[PDB]
């Protein structure tokens, strides 16, 4: 398990590496697994949880790499603390929620990938990186977090 | 180490049966233990209607008696929300990955913010239509498939 944990990481960052991504993602080993980090601005507008666009390119290059794996795959939508209260988003559960829903849609009905792979998970504001005192510090919170769970 | 927290376990399900069944709400919900940990099971009828993610007001007695309840125990809850195979494109809801994960979050907000339960004890899920209860081939196993899980997490 400890092995195969690092040897998944270095597998992971090469492929960002290899494929120019270093920009537009990041990342890291925890207790989950192998996380992949990416923050709001290359996947969303604010208040929003429609992929863009031009994030699509960057959903399929991930996508290409999820598919050499077996591993079940969590997403995670986290939000900052700044109060969202639309009709489309009632709460920064709900936006949370969306975002991670909206990933795990483009991945499953437009790059194929199985729906028995994925778990979309909402934290709303209640995983800061750090806290929320500062627009810096509100920023990295805004944020998905694709989870390659152990296998 | 197991027998210590499985027989934990089953007292905590013992104590949600009686709950359930003290405050006449078997026709509501009901519970079970599985390796998730403790499960109360929601049919989607006693919270929203049809592809919606908005609690109705009638199921706020409900969630209320329900929060009373969580609030005797510390334990971590996920929320989990589970469509039938039936596609669903809305504005609000574009696909049932979307739509099972807004009715685990209406849940929890409604906990979070009429029922003052802390923020950190919740997260919401949403499994779309993976997890049925058995199939989606006939009219009752979809509808029982349409549902709220609140799972009660281990310590």
């Amino acid at each position: 398990q400890e092995d195969q944990q690092d040897q998944l990481l270095k597998k992971v960052n090469t492929y960002i590496k290899d494929n120019h991504l270093k920009a537009q993602m990041t990342a890291k080993r925890d207790e989950r697994g192998v996380v992949l980090v990416l923050q709001e601005a290359v996947l969303f507008d604010t208040g929003e949880a429609k992929v863009l666009k031009n994030a699509e390119t960057l959903l399929h290059q991930i996508a290409v790499l999820l598919q050499t794996i077996p591993n079940d795959i969590q997403v995670e939508g986290h939000t900052d603390s700044r109060n969202i209260s639309t009709y489309r988003y009632p709460s920064n559960w709900e936006l949370s929620a969306a975002r991670a829903s909206g990933v795990i849609q483009y991945f499953t009905s437009k790059e194929k990938l199985p729906s028995k792979r994925f778990i979309a998970v909402g934290y709303a504001d209640t995983k800061p990186v750090k806290d929320n005192k500062t627009n810096e510090h509100m920023k990295e919170n805004r944020r998905v977090e694709i989870v390659i769970k152990k296998s």
